[PDB]
């Protein structure tokens, strides 16, 4: 697991954040 689905998907935020200010 619960918390590596949670800390995947935590990242995925991070990753997706980063897309948005490139862009």
């Amino acid at each position: 697991q619960i918390a590596i689905v949670a800390l995947v998907v935590a990242i995925i935020i991070h990753i997706v954040v980063w897309s948005i200010v490139i862009i």
